[PDB]
C-alpha cells in the first residue's frame, strides 16, 4: 500500500496546477484500490480551472495506476 | 506480474533514444524483480550512444518500478 500512495501522490504532483497533495486515503477493496485526494491550487485560479485541475489528476492518477477502481479528487486554496 | 512489465516497458519507452522494448524477462526473487531487456536504437547511433541510453533506461526504470532489485539492459539496432 506505501507503494500504491507513493506512486499516486507523484503523479498527481506532476500535473499542471497541483501545488502539492493535501491529503489522500487509500483503500483496498479487494484487489482493487479506492482513494479519496485533496489537492493544492492556486488561490487566485477559478473554481472552473480548479475542477479541470482535479479532472486531470484522476486521469493521470488512474491512467498510471491500473488498480485504482475509484478515485475522488478535490481542490483546496494553498500558497 | 503482467501489470510490473508493463510499466517496465512503458518507463523504458519514454526515454530518449529508445526504439521499442525487444526483449524484457522478469522474475520475482523474494518479493523483489531481476529483470533483463533489450532495447531497439538508431543503427546509425554510436555504441557510446547505445551504451548512453541502456544506462538511462536502466535509471529510469530502477526509479520508476522500486521492486526492481537487478537490471541488466543491452541495445540492438532496430528500424
Ligand atoms: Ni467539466
Ligand atoms: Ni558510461
Amino acid at each position: 500500500m506505501e507503494a500504491v500512495q507513493n506512486r499516486i501522490v507523484e503523479a498527481a504532483e506532476r500535473v499542471p496546477g497541483v501545488r502539492g497533495v493535501i491529503h489522500l486515503r487509500a483503500r483496498y477493496v479487494g484487489q482493487d484500490i479506492w482513494a479519496d485526494m485533496i489537492i493544492g491550487v492556486d488561490p487566485e485560479n477559478t473554481v472552473e480551472q480548479a475542477h479541470e485541475i482535479c479532472e486531470a489528476v484522476q486521469a493521470a492518477v488512474c491512467g498510471k495506476i491500473r488498480r485504482i477502481e475509484s478515485l475522488h479528487v478535490s481542490a483546496h486554496a494553498r500558497e
